[PDB]
């Protein structure tokens, strides 16, 4: 009178399909998802310092558009620019806008240090009704619009050495008048010139008189440029007209800072990974939410699902 | 007297060598090639719309070099530029030629819409014997060479708003005269200026008088620039001399369009994948024909062969010879 | 009284840890290192031709800064630029410095061929005490500083066709005077212009008068430009002032040549792979020494060690 001893394994009534070397679909007892495909829709305000630009681009906060004055000296790990942002100061362009935005974003600070530039024989603090600050005309807070004093605008020739142990970022510009009358009325000379240099490098910009499209009452424009001055080097600014002068420099840093375009609201929560769609968990190695990310994130892939088998082959009965 | 039952497997007289984790070469019963290494030498005319440039670069077709007039308003999935292409109009350069070529190639169309620009106090439709159109002097079809009327060239100041819901591409230029006599003779003012702007952006170009190498009779040149005007924005052109004016705009699109340099002839066949060497099949995952491709193509690799084993190890009977 | 026959395998007392699919660390009898993590600290002078720049950047050797005259017509597989290099001639900048440095580095030669440019009505061979040669003033050896003859500087208009079967590299420049007095004193015309062209392309540079920081006595500058002329094409140079003229061309090659920034000393040894830290062996497939390499090198990875198991699982007694 014997006995039977059967060896076996478990099964489940409803298995999951996975891919292998030999099968595009085969059933196993269990699997887990490796692609993060959803977001909360919200950017968590920890553990990264999130700075909401609201109505302001980083560049407008940098220049000091009056409605962006609240951003003076701000810092961030991630600056968030909104699609509703608008400019409301002198109409301007930045040749290589993208590079200036990038280098400031990456620096992570708008810390500004005022310097005592001496502008001999010119009028300082020019403004416009296109850039109101309170009820009266105004200007970008970090820039100093120089014009004639009496009936002359002399050749400006000034210096600022960098005797600190950090890099200085200087933002400056050039005014493009609408007419010859505007040019001579403001700067006396019929044609201006701005040359900004360090020991190693230089930029010279010739203004261009003429009409651009009307923006906030003006066919004139300002063009924005930048110059980095390293320790031991020196800034020199040289102009006989049309200079939009720096008031000082921005302190530069290196680190983890960046910038992102997103309309996702900011919320009080914790998430290492941020996308423009909102924060996403980072327990999974891959994600299909957005190729734009910031922080400790799963890697972006095209697949919306990939199943890692966590059990044996499911052979039901 | 019992019986013997032997288990076994097949072998074949002619195996193939494959690579594994442990072996650089080991013999299996069969294998299949994963690298496409040959082409027909011909570009198949389907399923993609292939436009043969023949004697014309895309840029010459865009500007409207007379021998390229047949390309007016053309469209393509793949524009094919030939090594025999030549220019035969006013000598010109395009700063950032590569970008203009790229953005037009990618747009996939030369559809041109003429606009009623008003050029007050200048002579229109200037031409050159370097750019013959029929028996007489001519010019790029899409550009309008403005010069003095009587003894004056006034400050030109014109606008064109974009009230459409698509982007407009404007092509314009600046004429560089050979001498001061040429400059004043054509434009009166001793030095010209072209400023083209939108709300957001602006380009100002100062012409430069002097000799460049003689091309079709001329040491002068034209430089070509472009400006995209989005819906709701406006073009403004401002000049007191040397303007080579747009006659209108090109309609821009987005899609699958591109451009390829190839001398391969175009033939009647069907192939998703195109290389400069000709079309190639796409049944294999890899290819070693050319890193330049267009369409549904195998991925370019350096190996000219890679064998995927499709059978077991091939073990012939121990050899008595 | 029968017998026992035990099958077994070897072990060692002290095994090595490797990583697998299932284990972060598991012990095997032996393994071999796949990441090269050390260097000698020295650059081997074979089998690649190493040219030590010493006190000279490649660009200064190219222009012919006097202390770099020893590099005239030199060749290299790898030009090594040292952090102690300095400039000691007219102060200058190169817009797109990085591209000029790259294309020269890649050409692998400073072979210079003098051409008989005819400069009618100007004074040739201008120099400066910022660029001393012998007891007197001097200049970049490969450039010809043109100034007025008598009371005129005429429109210069010269041509040079390329009837060779190689590309010609022309280096030229533009002088930026410190003052209007300097400009008219040297060139007569109040504003200069340099136009350098080939059949298909052209560059025009307007000089900019004004002060830059003092370097070796000077607030003036030279800006350096280049033009490649292919076989069958032709150079034209046209100027009414401020031209720093080429004396000829550099003969261009294509091949394996490059440039590296390193302070590692050069030694007599053999190594295919060079990093800025020094030469490294290339018996391993990966390396963690430096992402900058030249020659037959292991691929750069972030891991400092990766162990390929060369034996079975170690199960000691
Ligand atoms: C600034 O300096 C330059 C260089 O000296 C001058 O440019 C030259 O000017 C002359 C005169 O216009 C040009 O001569 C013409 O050459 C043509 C042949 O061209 C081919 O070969 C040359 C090489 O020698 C290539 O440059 C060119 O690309 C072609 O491959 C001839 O076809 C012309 O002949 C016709 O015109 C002349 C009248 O000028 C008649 O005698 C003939 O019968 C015929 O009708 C002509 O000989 C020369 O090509 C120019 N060279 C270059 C490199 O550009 C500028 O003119 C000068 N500027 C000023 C203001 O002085
Ligand atoms: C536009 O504005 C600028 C700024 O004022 C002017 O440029 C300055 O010009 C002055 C006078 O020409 C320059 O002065 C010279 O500086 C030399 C180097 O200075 C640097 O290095 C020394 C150490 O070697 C440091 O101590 C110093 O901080 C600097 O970093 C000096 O070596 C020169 O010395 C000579 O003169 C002095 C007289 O005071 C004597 O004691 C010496 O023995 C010697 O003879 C001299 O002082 C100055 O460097 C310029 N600065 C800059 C930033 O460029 C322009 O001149 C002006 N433009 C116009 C058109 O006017
Ligand atoms: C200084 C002054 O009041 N000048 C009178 C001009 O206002 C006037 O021209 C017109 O200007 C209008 C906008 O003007 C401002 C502005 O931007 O708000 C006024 C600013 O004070 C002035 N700032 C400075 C430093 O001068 C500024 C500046 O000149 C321009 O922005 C430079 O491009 O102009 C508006 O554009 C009107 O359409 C226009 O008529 C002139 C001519 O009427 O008279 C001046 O007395
Ligand atoms: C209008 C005219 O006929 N002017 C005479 C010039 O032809 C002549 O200069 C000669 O020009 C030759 C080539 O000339 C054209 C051309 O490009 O084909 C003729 C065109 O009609 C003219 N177009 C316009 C709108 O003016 C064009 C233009 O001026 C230049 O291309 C601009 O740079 O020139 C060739 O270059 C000869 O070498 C040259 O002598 C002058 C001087 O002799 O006399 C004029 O009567
Ligand atoms: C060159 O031509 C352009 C285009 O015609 C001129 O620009 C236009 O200038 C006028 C005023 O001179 C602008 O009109 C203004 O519009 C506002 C509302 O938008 C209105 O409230 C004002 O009363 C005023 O009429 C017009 O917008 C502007 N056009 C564009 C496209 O910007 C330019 O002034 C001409 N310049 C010269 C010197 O001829
Ligand atoms: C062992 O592997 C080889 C491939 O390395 C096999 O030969 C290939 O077989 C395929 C599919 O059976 C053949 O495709 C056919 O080609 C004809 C035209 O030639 C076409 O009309 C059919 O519709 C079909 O696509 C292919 O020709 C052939 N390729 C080569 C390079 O030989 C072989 O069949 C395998 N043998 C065994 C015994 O498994
Ligand atoms: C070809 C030539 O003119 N060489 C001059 C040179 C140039 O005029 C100058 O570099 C152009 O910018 O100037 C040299 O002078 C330097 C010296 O000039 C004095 O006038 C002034 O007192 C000083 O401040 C200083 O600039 C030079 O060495 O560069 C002389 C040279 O012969
Ligand atoms: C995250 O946001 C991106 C960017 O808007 C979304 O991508 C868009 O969504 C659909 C297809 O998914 C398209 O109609 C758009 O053209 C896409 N734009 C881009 C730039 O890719 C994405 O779907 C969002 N993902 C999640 C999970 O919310
Ligand atoms: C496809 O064309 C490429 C490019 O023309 C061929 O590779 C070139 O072959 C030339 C000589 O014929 C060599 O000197 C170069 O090494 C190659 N050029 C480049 C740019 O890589 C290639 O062999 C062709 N392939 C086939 C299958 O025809
Ligand atoms: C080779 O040289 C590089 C560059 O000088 C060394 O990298 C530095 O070392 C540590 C990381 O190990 C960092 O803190 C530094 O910031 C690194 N510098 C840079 C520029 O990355 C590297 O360690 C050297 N390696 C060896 C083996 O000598
Ligand atoms: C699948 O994954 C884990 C087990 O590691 C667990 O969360 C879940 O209950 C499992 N499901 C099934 C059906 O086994
Ligand atoms: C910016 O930086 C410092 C504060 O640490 C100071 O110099 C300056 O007053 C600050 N400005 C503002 C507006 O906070
Ligand atoms: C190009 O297209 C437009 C409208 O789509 C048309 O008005 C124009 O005449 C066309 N030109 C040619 C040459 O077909
Ligand atoms: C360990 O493996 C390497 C590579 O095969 C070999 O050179 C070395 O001698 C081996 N050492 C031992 C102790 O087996």
């Amino acid at each position: 009178p014997g006995a039977t001893l059967c060896l076996g394994h478990h099964a489940v009534p409803n298995g999951t399909l996975v891919k292998t070397i030999t099968d595009d679909q085969i059933e196993v007892t269990n699997a887990t998802e490796l692609v993060q495909s959803s977001s909360t829709g919200k950017i968590c305000n920890n553990p990264h310092r999130i700075l909401d630009g609201i109505d302001c681009t980083l560049i407008d906060a940098l220049l000091g558009d009056p409605h962006c004055d609240v951003f003076q000296n701000e810092t961030w790990d991630l600056f968030v620019e909104r699609s509703k942002a608008f400019s409301n100061c002198y109409p301007y362009d930045v040749p290589d806008y993208a590079s200036l935005r990038s280098l400031v974003a990456s620096s992570g600070t708008l810390e500004f240090i005022t310097e005592g530039f001496t502008w001999t024989g010119v009028t300082q603090n020019g403004g416009s009704n296109a850039c109101k600050r309170g009820p009266g005309s105004g200007f970008f807070s970090r820039l100093n619009w120089l014009t004639k004093s009496g009936s002359t605008y002399p050749v400006l020739n000034v210096t600022m050495p960098n005797n600190d142990n950090f890099d200085k970022l200087y933002i400056w510009g050039v005014h493009h008048p609408s007419t010859n009358q505007d040019q001579t009325s403001l700067y006396v000379q019929a044609s201006g010139r701005v040359t900004v240099s360090t020991r190693r490098s230089q930029q010279t910009i010739i203004p261009n008189i003429g009409s651009r499209p009307w923006v906030r009452g003006l066919s004139s424009r300002i063009s924005i440029y930048w110059t980095i001055v390293k320790p031991g080097d020196v800034l020199v600014i040289n102009s006989n007209g049309n200079l939009i002068a720096p008031r000082g420099y921005f302190k530069m840093r290196t680190g983890k800072s960046s910038i992102m375009r997103s309309d996702a609201p900011i919320d009080t929560c914790i998430s290492e990974c941020i996308t423009p769609n909102g924060s996403i968990p980072n327990d999974k190695p891959f994600q299909n939410v957005n190729k734009i990310t910031y922080g400790a994130c799963p890697k972006y892939v095209k697949q919306n699902t990939l199943k890692l088998a966590t059990g044996m082959r499911n052979v039901p009965e």
